[PDB]
């Protein structure tokens, strides 16, 4: 019946998730125009979705996708050019077009014994906002910021998503990796890697043992030394397809 068409519609908007969807349609907030008539209902994050739901629906070609990158690289690197920043995701694999944006970002400064210094997210945060890279914020925590963007026109744009994630030196690799996919590629090399003594995860590549539990992290410094403790050779992003 033409309802349960309704909670899915709901749930097409980012922030509104299925229990968060439900709970709408019982104060009969049902449609796109149920929710523009009611701001009042939603969060920060659902009301932003909301004010983009349109675009965020279209695909970003790497046309786009590239000159946003260009953006981010270019901006990190003059706060401080000792910020490694890797844009991700199927794009990465040379993908034709992409869904959303994310960074992966590191610095030195940041292992995973402090953990706490946000201020070198936010500080790229704040500078990707000044160029009007970012244009709005959905959920911007310690280590990740969940946000929207815009290439900018001299006449435009949709408001594709971003994400931006900070993460320790000593593990973005391993996460370069991970978020670089695609799925079925970690799986394969999650699943070798496992075979030779080891056992790879977002974090780390660790050694097993007996009866696995076991590990204790090697020291990664490149995506190819992962390749290398596995021996592998290295397949460049490209053919990460399976
Ligand atoms: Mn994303």
């Amino acid at each position: 019946d033409d309802t349960s068409s309704s909670i899915n519609f709901l749930t097409r908007v980012t922030g509104i998730g299925p229990s968060a969807a439900r709970k709408l349609v019982d104060e009969g907030i049902k449609t796109l125009e149920d929710l523009r008539k009611n701001e009042d209902k939603l969060n920060h994050h659902q009301r932003i979705g909301l004010k983009y739901f349109e675009d965020f629906e279209k695909r970003i070609p790497r046309e786009e996708m590239l000159q946003m990158q260009d953006i981010v690289l270019n901006e990190v690197k003059k706060l401080d050019p000792e910020y490694i920043a890797t844009v991700c995701g199927s794009f990465r694999r040379g993908a034709e077009s992409s869904g959303d944006m994310d960074v992966l970002l590191t610095h030195p400064n940041f292992t995973s014994e402090s953990s706490k210094q946000p201020k070198l997210l936010h500080r790229v945060v704040e500078q990707l906002q000044k160029v009007r890279f970012i244009t709005d914020t959905l959920s911007k925590g310690e280590t990740k910021f969940m946000g929207v963007c815009q290439l900018p026109s001299e006449n435009e744009y949709p408001h594709r998503r971003i994400d931006i994630r900070l993460i320790p030196k000593d593990q973005y690799y391993c996460g370069v990796l991970y978020f670089t996919g695609s799925d079925i590629f970690n799986k394969n090399m999650r699943a070798h890697a496992l075979e030779k003594g080891f056992t790879i995860n977002e974090y780390t590549i660790r050694p097993l043992g007996v009866t696995g539990v076991a590990g204790e992290p090697l020291p990664v410094d490149s995506e190819q030394d992962i390749f290398d403790y596995i021996q592998w050779r290295y397949r460049e992003p490209k053919d990460r397809s399976e």
